[PDB]
């Protein structure tokens, strides 16, 4: 199937792109490079991940090595919560370009829908460890993201992590100038979002599946918890397809027209998890996929379930 996807910007977004978030420093430059060698136009980044400098060095490399032409890439990027105040928005986006050695982002996204206390600390918390909001609303953080379209800092704008009540919100917006092009949110065989998806693409919103994989890296994990790597039952249809189990995870988004980013620091699967255009799943496959729904999430954000813009407490 087709590698890119139209965006109701007009612009083509890679459906394929390479996730960023643990990445060490030290590694994901390596990482970025070896991926754009081996194919990869879209890299997904965020300033909370502590790593864009290493990332753009990468880009930047590859650019200069005239691996790509900067019109080739897809670069996306995310504005951390403690900087959704107008005031805010420009310099943290200007971070973040400066960091990836860029003039432009292709996109440039809400991270979450909750605004926190601006600071140092990404996660300010009370004298009891609650996370201290912001009196920030996302209408006016939406608007702020407006004017960076508007002032030629990135060509696109979206969200994540927003529920369909935010989305609508966002919407509904009086005097809105520019839709979302994109909601970035969980998905996967154990949470598969049914529901939003089909809202946001109702919409002309593209989706963007995250931790595709089940995130088997993230810090909180518990070995009690599920595994789709090692689920069976996906381990079978791969086997049907001779593919690897990751390669039926990646897949599997492609064939609801979604965008997925799989994350890896390891030379052999950045290649090997780019090798998805090659084989198809049955619709019999998919819906058998679907059928593992679990609404089990990698990333709750546990610590601002008080939060009044808190995405999960919706049923979608
Ligand atoms: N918007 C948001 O709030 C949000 C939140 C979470 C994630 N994201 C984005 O989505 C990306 C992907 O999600 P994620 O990082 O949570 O997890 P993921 O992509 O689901 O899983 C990454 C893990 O899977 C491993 N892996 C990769 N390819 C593999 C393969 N072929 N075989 C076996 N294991 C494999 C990686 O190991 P190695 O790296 O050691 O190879 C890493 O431990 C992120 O990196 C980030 O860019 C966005």
């Amino acid at each position: 199937m087709a590698s890119r996807i139209l965006l109701n910007n007009g612009a083509k977004m890679p459906i394929l792109g390479l996730g960023t978030w643990k990445s060490p420093p030290g590694q994901v430059t390596e990482a970025v490079k070896v991926a754009i060698d081996v194919g990869y136009r879209h890299i997904d980044c965020a300033h909370v991940y502590q790593n864009e400098n290493e990332v753009g060095v990468a880009i930047q490399e590859k650019l200069r090595e005239q691996v790509v032409k900067r019109e080739e890439l897809f670069i996306v990027s995310k504005l951390w919560c403690t900087y959704h105040e107008k005031g805010l928005v420009k310099g943290a986006c200007q971070k973040t370009l400066s960091d990836l050695k860029l003039d432009y982002l292709d996109l440039y996204l809400i991270h979450w829908p909750t605004g926190f206390k601006p600071g140092k600390e990404f996660f300010p918390l009370d004298e009891s460890g609650n996370v201290v909001p912001s009196d920030t609303n996302i209408l006016d953080t939406w608007a702020a993201m407006e004017e960076l379209v508007d002032e030629g800092l990135v060509k696109a704008i979206g969200i994540s992590n927003f529920n369909h009540l935010q989305v609508e919100m966002i919407l509904n917006k009086p005097g809105l100038k520019y839709k979302p092009a994109v909601n970035q949110i969980e998905c996967h065989p154990y949470l598969t979002q049914e529901k939003l998806i089909q809202y946001c693409q109702s919409k002309g919103i593209v989706v963007t599946a995250y931790s595709p994989l089940g995130s088997p890296d993230r810090p909180w994990a518990k070995p009690e918890d599920p595994s789709l790597l090692e689920d069976p039952r996906i381990k079978a249809i791969a086997a049907k397809h001779n593919k690897t189990t990751a390669q039926v995870l990646i897949r599997f988004p492609m064939q609801r027209n979604l965008v997925v980013i799989p994350k890896s620091v390891t030379p052999e699967r950045i290649a090997e998890n780019f090798k998805v255009f090659d084989f198809e799943l049955s619709s019999q496959d998919m819906t058998t996929l679907l059928s593992y729904n679990r609404n089990w999430r990698v990333c709750a954000l546990l610590s601002c379930t008080s939060h009044k813009d808190y995405p999960f407490h919706e049923e979608f």
